[PDB]
C-alpha cells in the first residue's frame, strides 16, 4: 500500500521519505537535492523536494508543467521520472512535492574537460543526443537552452538530456535577437556548438557579452543572403542587415583541420544562419557520420504532449489539485 515514510531533517527543512529510500545526501539547494540510494531497484538516486511548489499561480503553474513534463519523458537519452511521492494522505494535507531520479554525478563538461574528444567518441555522444531530441522533437517540445551543464553522463558516456533551468555559447541566432517563432532547429545549432567543441577542446563561439557572441557567430556562418534578408519582419532588423560589409561564409575545412569530413559536413548542415535550412534531428541521425550507431528501428518517438494544459489561467487550488491528481496516477516505469 501507502510506503512507510520516515522523517530526517535535511537543506534546512523536514524531509519525509518512503524507507526504501537510504543514506540521503544533500548535493544542492526551484528545490534543493539529495542523493540517494534507493534499496528497492538498487540505483543511486537523486530525490528533489520542491521548494514553495504553491506558493504562487506562477509556481504551481510551474510544478505541475514540470511534473507533467518529466512524467511524459519516456527515452533512454532523457531524463526521466523513477518515482514521485507526496508524504500527503488527502488533498487537504498536500504541500510537499518529491521527483525521483536516476543519480547523475556529471555532466559533459566534467567528463570532456576542455580535451579534444576522439572522432568515434564525439560520434557516440551526438548520436545519443540526437537521439533524444528526435524524440523531444517528436512530442512538439523544443529544448531552447541545450549546452553541456544541461546534459548528464556516466562515466561510460552513456547520456540524458536534461534542464536545470557561457550560458549564451550554445544558443543559435535568433534567440540572442529575440526572435519570436522558433523552429525545432534552435536546438540543433546548440548541437553543432556543442559538437565543434568536443572535436576541437574549444568553444566555438565564445562572446564576451551579448554583441560580440552574434559577431564570432556571422564570423563563421556570413552575413546573411538575400533569402533569409526576404524572411525578415522587423525593419530596423532589414535596414540593420543592409548596412553590414557582406562576408562569405567560411569553409569549415579550413577551420576544423583535421577532422573526419563527415563530421565537417555535419556540422555545415547543422549551423546554417537561416533555421529552415538546418538539418534536424531524424536527418542527422540518417547521416553517414553515424553509420556505427544509427538504427532507424530503435530511435523511437514521443505521444503528442499537451501544452495548452500547462498555458491556463488558474486558481492555486485548481494548480494544486491538478499537480496532487498527477502523483497519485504516477506508475513507476518497468
Ligand atoms: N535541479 C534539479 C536537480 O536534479 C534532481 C532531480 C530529481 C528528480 C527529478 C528531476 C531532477 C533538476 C535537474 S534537471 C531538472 N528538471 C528537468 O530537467 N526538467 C526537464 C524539463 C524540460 C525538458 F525538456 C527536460 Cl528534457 C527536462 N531538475
Ligand atoms: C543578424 C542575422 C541573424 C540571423 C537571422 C536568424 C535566421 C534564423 O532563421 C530564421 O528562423 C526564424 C525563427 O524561427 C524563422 O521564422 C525564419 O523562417 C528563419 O529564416
Amino acid at each position: 500500500e501507502r510506503p512507510t515514510f520516515y522523517r530526517q531533517e535535511l537543506n534546512k527543512t523536514i524531509w519525509e521519505v518512503p524507507e526504501r529510500y537510504q543514506n540521503l545526501s544533500p548535493v544542492g539547494s526551484y528545490g534543493s537535492v539529495c542523493a540517494a540510494f534507493d534499496t528497492k531497484t538498487g540505483l543511486r538516486v537523486a530525490v528533489k523536494k520542491l521548494s514553495r511548489p504553491f506558493q504562487s499561480i506562477i509556481h504551481a503553474k510551474r510544478t505541475y508543467r514540470e511534473l507533467r513534463l518529466l512524467k511524459h519523458m519516456k527515452h533512454e537519452n532523457v531524463i526521466g521520472l523513477l518515482d514521485v511521492f507526496t508524504p500527503a494522505r488527502s488533498l487537504e494535507e498536500f504541500n510537499d512535492v518529491y521527483l525521483v531520479t536516476h543519480l547523475m554525478g556529471a555532466d559533459l563538461n566534467n567528463i570532456v574537460k576542455s580535451q579534444k574528444l576522439t572522432d568515434d567518441h564525439v560520434q557516440f555522444l551526438i548520436y545519443q543526443i540526437l537521439r533524444g531530441l528526435k524524440y523531444i522533437h517528436s512530442a512538439d517540445i523544443i529544448h531552447r537552452d541545450l549546452k553541456p551543464s544541461n546534459l548528464a553522463v556516466n562515466e561510460d558516456s552513456e547520456l540524458k538530456i536534461l534542464d536545470f533551468g557561457a550560458t549564451r555559447w550554445y544558443r543559435a541566432p535568433e534567440i540572442m535577437l529575440n526572435w519570436m517563432h522558433y523552429n525545432q532547429t534552435v536546438d540543433i545549432w546548440s548541437v553543432g556548438c556543442i559538437m565543434a567543441e568536443l572535436l576541437t577542446g574549444r568553444t566555438l563561439f565564445p562572446g564576451t557579452d551579448h554583441i560580440d557572441q552574434l559577431k564570432l557567430i556571422l564570423r563563421l556562418v556570413g552575413t546573411p543572403g538575400a533569402e533569409l534578408l526576404k524572411k525578415i519582419s522587423s525593419e530596423s532588423a532589414r535596414n540593420y542587415i543592409q548596412s553590414l560589409t557582406q562576408m562569405p561564409k567560411m569553409n569549415f575545412a579550413n577551420v576544423f583541420i583535421g577532422a573526419n569530413p563527415l563530421a565537417v559536413d555535419l556540422l555545415e548542415k547543422m549551423l546554417v544562419l537561416d533555421s529552415d535550412k538546418r538539418i534536424t534531428a531524424a536527418q542527422a541521425l540518417a547521416h553517414a557520420y553515424f553509420a556505427q550507431y544509427h538504427d532507424p528501428d530503435d530511435e523511437p518517438v514521443a505521444d503528442p504532449y499537451d501544452q495548452s494544459l500547462e498555458s491556463r489561467d488558474l486558481l492555486i487550488d485548481e494548480w494544486k489539485s491538478l499537480t496532487y491528481d498527477e502523483v497519485i496516477s504516477f506508475v513507476p516505469p518497468p
